[PDB]
């Protein structure tokens, strides 16, 4: 079975709107949205109409684009750390759960190159 998907509203969470964030949306988020290798991260892993039934057994935090995109424009988050730390865990479960070398493997690894270049420009807090 698929599990629920991570949270992406929570009324008892502090939030803000920050421009580190605005940013996080604007040029992260959305550079690597419209990449050619986007569509297997624009939405949770679904185990089942992909034949994954192992892939909840070994990644117990999962994350996805649609997940990231949703808590920006939904303004879920405090901080850009947190939205950092969630790309991060996107990459971090392909690779810990894929065979070394698989095309999903080097899908990711070129969407975290653009995902460092922007992270590398992140603006100073205003
Ligand atoms: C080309 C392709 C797509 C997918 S989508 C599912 C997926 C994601 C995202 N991360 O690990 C797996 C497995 N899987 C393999 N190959």
């Amino acid at each position: 079975m698929n599990p629920p998907p991570p949270e992406t509203s929570n009324p008892n969470k502090p939030k803000r709107q920050t421009n580190q964030l605005q940013y996080l949306l604007r040029v992260v988020l959305k550079t690597l949205w419209k990449h050619q290798f986007a569509w297997p991260f624009q939405q949770p892993v679904d185990a089942v109409k992909l034949n994954l039934p192992d892939y909840y057994k070994i990644i117990k935090t999962p994350m996805d684009m649609g997940t990231i995109k949703k808590r920006l424009e939904n303004n879920y988050y405090w901080n850009a750390q947190e939205c950092i730390q969630d790309f991060n865990t996107m990459f971090t479960n392909c690779y810990i759960y894929n065979k070394p070398g698989d095309d999903i493997v080097l899908m990711a690894e070129a969407l975290e190159k653009l995902f460092l270049q922007k992270i590398n420009e992140l603006p100073t807090e205003e």
